[PDB]
């Protein structure tokens, strides 16, 4: 019951993560809080006392009314409920904890990654074997995302490391209504230092979720997935540089009321056949969010071995996405609908400068995955 609880919890993660991750006009952003918050629940599941209560304190648990015996049991319901509803989209994950082959490993961490989690433990020797580690994680990322992400690390770990959570995910889905590639076009999109760049732009006269809502300076559209049960949300600001003011103005309250407003519409959507790809380090981020013990001397790791001074090294996340007019996929579906031009209106959401998107699970409301577009 109450499921609703971790999903507030790793949504207001989400926009706490947005809010703070390095921005630039060069730069996007592009971040899964489910998979990350995962890999935090695997430093839960080790960690005891005074290291466990900071993390617990620092994610923010109990102000989404989790008590920490019960943080463990909620991962658990959460991974079976997004594994176990049969769905058109697919999300093929990479979690596990890299931990130096010689710690011996209690087995109730073992159990705890199983049936929490879903997450794999690589024993790899950190010290003496550098390049068959970085070897066996950058195979174990491979086949577990499908050849989507193939390296997690391009050189071998400093032989310091002793633990590293590793959180890997794809996500895989058709648009409920494809757009026609026989209208995509080279269209401009003004990047966020202010030139202009043409962009393959998908066009199409798709039923979406709208609201404008000028006072906000955000225009929003809800693009659903096929089996409605997933969908990408754009945030596009009505100024072409409000990208930066929307990001900072954006709660996780606020993006549910406003969600809850849109109303179903045919809208002429533009749409850049966009590419992102993403790695980040996240320790820093997570120690200015308040989670401190997990990557400190004297953290107490009880939970994973009774026998080494373990400390998280990092959190290391990485995830990819290309939009095509399918879905998720180039050429993912081969039937289309021939709309009709509308002789009455037709409302214009063009995606033509920087704008910021969710792709959610509609039913548990699920943020999978945060963006910003600053530069195609
Ligand atoms: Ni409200």
């Amino acid at each position: 019951l109450h499921e609703d609880r971790l999903t507030l919890a790793n949504n207001r993660f989400a926009i706490s993560l947005l809010h703070n991750l390095p921005t630039s006009t060069e730069t996007n952003i592009f971040f899964s809080p489910y998979s990350i918050s995962v890999a935090l629940g695997m430093a839960f599941a080790g960690a005891r006392g005074e290291t466990r209560e900071d993390l617990f304190q620092g994610f923010g648990y109990p102000r989404s009314d989790i008590d920490d015996d019960a943080v463990l049991e909620a991962y658990a319901s959460q991974t079976r409920r997004l594994k176990s509803l049969r769905s058109n989209s697919t999300l093929d994950a990479a979690i596990g904890a890299a931990i130096h082959e010689r710690i011996s490993l209690l087995s109730s961490f073992e159990d705890v990654l199983n049936n929490s989690f879903g997450a794999d433990i690589l024993k790899v020797d950190f010290i003496n074997g550098g390049q068959a580690a970085v070897d066996v994680i950058n195979g174990w990322v491979h086949r577990k995302t499908r050849g989507k992400i193939n390296l997690l690390f391009g050189e071998p770990l400093e032989t310091i490391i002793r633990l590293v959570l590793l959180n890997a995910i794809y996500f895989k889905g058709t648009w409920d209504t494809v757009f026609d590639q026989r209208l995509t076009t080279k269209k401009p999109f003004m990047n966020a230092c202010s030139t202009p760049t043409e962009v393959d732009t998908m066009r199409g006269e798709v039923y979406v979720r709208h609201k404008s809502f000028p006072l906000l300076g955000v225009d929003i559209a809800e693009i659903p997935y096929r089996g409605m049960d997933y969908s990408m949300t754009i945030l596009l600001p009505t100024r072409i540089d409000g990208a930066e003011v929307l990001k900072r103005n954006i709660t996780e309250h606020l993006l549910q009321d406003l969600v809850k407003q849109l109303v179903e519409q045919q809208v002429t959507v533009y749409l850049p056949k966009f590419k992102l790809e993403t790695e980040y380090l996240l320790k820093d981020h997570l120690k200015k969010l308040g989670i401190n013990r997990i990557f400190g001397s004297g953290a107490d790791f009880s939970g994973i071995t009774h026998d080494a001074n373990l400390a998280v090294s990092d959190v290391v996340h990485k995830t990819v996405l290309e939009v095509h007019e399918a879905g998720t996929e180039a050429a993912g579906a081969t039937g289309v609908i021939i709309v009709a031009e509308s002789l009455v209106e037709s409302v214009e959401f063009r995606v033509d400068h920087p704008f910021i998107f969710f792709i959610r699970n509609t039913q548990t409301k699920d943020i999978l995955f945060v963006g910003q577009v600053n530069h195609l």
